[PDB]
């Protein structure tokens, strides 16, 4: 048993739980919008995969919102960063007079931790297998993994 992912086509599949039918997505893969453009009219909502390109294989998932009158929104479950951080990007691909704004939203999920990690995981990381006369790197990745999924 292993998990961890952004998740993927699995995102249509919890969308069509909900109803709404089977939907259209878009992406930026190395940079370049696919979202296009009155299906999103009258969907209401994208939603769009990030960050992701022939070398990324996950993402960032985010997710496009139709206001009224000119209004579109962006939701980026962080919500400063990321989401200002597509902004400019993304507006681009609507109709002429159409304004983006960025939902205020606080982040879920407290990126913090990673940062922590890094320095935590990291150079216990170092403290392991560079140097000794160390473990796998299939071992410290599993040590990390377990301690990682672990204080929280």
């Amino acid at each position: 048993v292993e998990g961890v992912e952004l998740t993927q086509e699995g995102m249509h599949a919890i969308f069509a739980r909900m109803g709404y039918g089977d939907i259209t997505s878009g992406s930026i893969y190395n940079g370049v919008p696919t979202i296009d453009t009155g299906a999103l009219n009258r969907q209401g909502f994208m939603p769009v995969l990030t960050g992701v390109g022939p070398h990324r294989d996950s993402g960032h998932w985010i997710m496009l919102i139709k206001g009224p009158g000119n209004q579109y929104y962006l939701f980026d479950p962080l919500g400063k960063t990321s989401g200002e951080g597509y902004q400019n990007i993304l507006a681009a691909q609507l109709p002429m007079g159409s304004t983006l704004s960025v939902i205020p939203n606080g982040s879920g999920l407290n990126m913090g931790l990673c940062g922590y990690w890094v320095a935590s995981a990291g150079l216990r990381a170092h403290q392991a297998l560079n140097q000794h006369n160390p473990p796998t790197l299939l071992n410290v990745g599993q040590t990390i993994t377990n301690e990682m999924r672990n204080e929280l």
